[PDB]
């Protein structure tokens, strides 16, 4: 049960000393021993954390990480001192497969409701990128540093954006609104997946984009802008699942489509220019399952739509054609119709 | 809640990776990005302690130092290796003002009754002065190093006068022994705040005049000797007022008037000599609290007074002039009346 | 109580400071007396585990030595720096008799039944061995290493015996098999008092012997088979009372002695058989009391008896051969009922 998670725990803590006691006695027959019981005990709680995150239980899973997280800095003392880099290229994929799934138990934390342990997944990934600190602590992998640098990174920011929930479903202790921050972070944690993979600079903007959600709405929170920012939060989600089909040309773009439109919030804020942008986003949350299908010559067909009308308002901003990108917002939402039936 | 505390500890285990992997990168600007990564995150507690330690409370405030206290280490290898001593004498006033309002909780600890929190503060004495070691393990503050050596010295001695309230209320299970142990203890935390500030040799010996008291309450523990006890335990207590009043020339030698007392306690071991002693304190905690007022032209001019008379029960002990230190101690006892009342 | 436990951690923790802090200052006055803040502790605490240990007492005990083990790796940062081998060396008695009561402990952990603590003291016996790495982790006794090297590996691999158990507690909820599980561990705990002595070839094979009993008990699993096993779990027991006696030269001899009847559970696999062979090994059980005893002129004069006889069945294994190391069993069981009578 949980007893064979602490009988667990001591194995690790075993190796940990047979390693740096079978190097310091040349006893390679004993360091290759004790690189043995380091080897045989991290798969039991890999597939321990499978068959955790097969049931839907989160917090044995969780414990499951910080427990098999640490086991790479262990690996780390004997395939240095051996200079194996067949040994130690083995502990690379033993915490880049690790880290997979541990934003996978990020992403149903805000999706289901959980917000004590949606910041409790941070240390996980934050202890566990230390797990490649001090294995290059000296060392030297210039292209692996480009990851950890990116990836510690997109931790602290990504817990940043669960900060202005709790302090927005304290500030607002609404149901409307604790709703959206569910949500709004229910869409936040897309940004993690979207920055650890190779673009970097697509999720960067993309919490970026998110950023200015929030200072929107807290100057300006209307019951129509509770449900804007909130439509507008899950419609910039799915920005990532084209960021995660090699469209970045095509996400970093969709991503972008809601900047200038987030920017005309505070500046024409009206109730009509509202349920306007409130209803410009909706065609980005199917322009990205586009981008997300392969249609990339078809959603930058739809997209290079708003683009004169993004130079509609901009240019035409006065009350007859905001008003006017009113009507064009709305023929800018039916491209999207005539590409989702496809 | 306490969902944000665990929320800002991932914040700092996040500083200590991008502040160890950009310094390890020559990313100065995410170097840079980690030294605001902990400064954009001490403050947040900071101002939580502050606010909890105006609620009157304990537990939280307590785990509120544990965190911030961890954050001077981090900030310790971020200004070390970029070797601007502008950033590195910034942590220096965040621990000094840190242990500031640290001590100030062991206060209520005693002074209300709380013996295991007592010993809960040791723990952010002992592991915050740590961290201006590693900060000149090799670096090398002389000056700062007669502090913590005159610290830590403050602090595992300071927790040893709760050790034998402990081993007194359980060797004596009463409220007359439970309410001096709770007020011998309220009256030696003054010590940590005597000895805390610059003059180390003021509270050495203040401690160390306490340290009798029980000693002479072990030997002959009565009714009358418990209360003799505690109205020298909150008596002496004040002799730090004094020395935090630049009075340590009327400190040391206030704090000293209770020593030949204590020594005259089982030598002369009467019940008419205990009420002499027990009558002889409640001055000097008058004394005190006029060497806190500022005439130490007045609390010399009394304190000159009993010299003359501890060289009256030192040279003339027998029966009739002991216990004419007795009406000479009553006289002694009215020149803090004519001084109190000023 | 337990306050004085947490009283006394912190003690522990302001060692590792005024020792690293006044060893940095020239101050071998308190580099003399942060080594008296730690031998001025330790000792309070192997008092207090003394009397729990003395009140059958288990979770406060163990509680006790995590404290208490931690107590080397300070005065190891002391006795290095001043070279004094004579500080350096008491230590040495201090981690020794420690680890000393540690397997007593795990001994009525299993000898009870209680299975998340016997996995609950492999921390202390990792986490204390520990403090002889770092206290020769360039120092170097070589004899000292010869000990820790085959006393982790005594530790890891004695868990290991705890994990089929569980494994076969719920692989088979029954009694009949967690009694043998909790017995077949409450006899794998003397491996442990077994290679921790010289003798580390002696119960290096004696966890090997039991090693082949789950595995001839997961392949013919009879209730006469869970006693066959059950009936051998406690009975190779004590031929670490042999090896603990000089007697390795017979312990070594008896605890080979079921190897090869282990062998010969699964190729002639009989109810006929295994109550040859269940019925075999209560002789080694009362040969190892007369290896304890001190007849090994007679446990060798009786073991030389079945060795003919081991060369029966191994030579004559046909039905009528292996049923006549029956009527031959029953006669080798014969020179101990002769021998235990004396």
């Amino acid at each position: 049960p949980e007893l064979f998670l602490q009988d667990l725990r001591s194995l690790v803590e075993a190796a940990r000393i047979l390693a740096r006691l079978a190097r310091q006695r040349g006893d390679e027959h004993a360091l290759e021993r004790a690189a043995r019981w380091a080897e045989q005990a991290a798969r039991q709680a890999e597939k321990l954390a499978r068959q955790a995150r097969k049931e839907g239980n989160l917090e044995l899973a969780l414990k499951a990480l910080q427990i098999l997280v640490n086991a790479a800095y262990v690996l780390a003392e004997i395939a240095r001192d051996r200079g194996n880099e067949e040994l130690l290229e083995y502990a690379a994929r033993l915490a880049e497969e690790a880290a997979r799934q541990a934003a996978e138990i990020w992403a149903e934390a805000a999706r289901r409701g959980n917000q004590q342990l949606r910041t409790k997944a941070a240390h996980i990934l934050l202890r566990a990128a230390e797990v490649l600190l001090e294995i290059a602590r000296d060392r030297g992998n210039q292209e692996l540093l480009e990851k950890a640098q990116r990836i510690v990174e997109a931790v602290a920011a990504a817990q940043q954006v669960a900060a202005l929930a709790l302090r927005l479903a304290e500030e607002l202790d609404s149901e409307e609104a604790k709703k959206a921050v569910r949500a709004i972070a229910e869409a936040a944690a897309a940004a993690l997946l979207a920055a650890l993979q190779g673009k970097d600079e697509v999720a960067k903007l993309a919490l970026k984009v998110l950023k200015e959600a929030i200072e929107l709405a807290k100057e300006n929170r209307s019951e129509e802008a509770l449900k804007v920012v909130l439509e507008i939060a899950r419609a910039a989600a799915a920005a990532a699942r084209a960021a995660e089909e090699g469209k970045t040309e095509v996400a970093k773009l969709a991503l972008k489509v809601l900047e200038e439109a987030i920017e005309l919030a505070k500046e024409n804020r009206s109730e009509e220019a509202l349920k306007v942008v409130l209803e410009i986003a909706r065609a980005a949350l199917a322009a990205a399952q586009a981008a997300e299908e392969g249609k990339s010559d078809e959603a930058r067909d739809a997209l290079r739509r708003l683009e004169e009308a993004i130079e509609e308002a901009k240019e035409n901003r006065s009350k007859e054609s905001l008003e006017k990108v009113r009507e064009e917002a709305k023929e800018a939402e039916q491209q999207a119709e005539d590409a989702r039936e496809g």
